[PDB]
């Protein structure tokens, strides 16, 4: 599959988190074009999703900047099709 320029994928979402909270969070790398929550059948949330950008946001440079991985942390990555 390919990797999808502008877009990082987002796992260990909590259930209290929401898709504003996760647009709003995101802004501070750059204009959030969509959020998406990936959930099951019944609409509930799966604990991950994708954030895409409208502008070329250096993905790969955001992923490599984590540097905590305890369970609480959002685990980002690129996203592949």
């Amino acid at each position: 599959g390919k990797i999808m320029p502008n877009t990082v994928f987002v796992g260990g979402i909590d259930v209290r988190m929401d898709e504003t909270e996760i647009r709003s969070f995101f802004a501070r790398y750059g204009s959030v074009k969509e959020v998406k929550i990936i959930t099951d059948r019944t609409g509930v949330s799966k604990g991950y999703g994708f954030v895409s950008f409208y502008n070329d946001v250096d993905v790969q440079k955001i992923v490599e900047s984590q540097i905590n991985f305890h369970g609480k942390k959002l685990k980002l990555g690129p996203a592949i099709r």
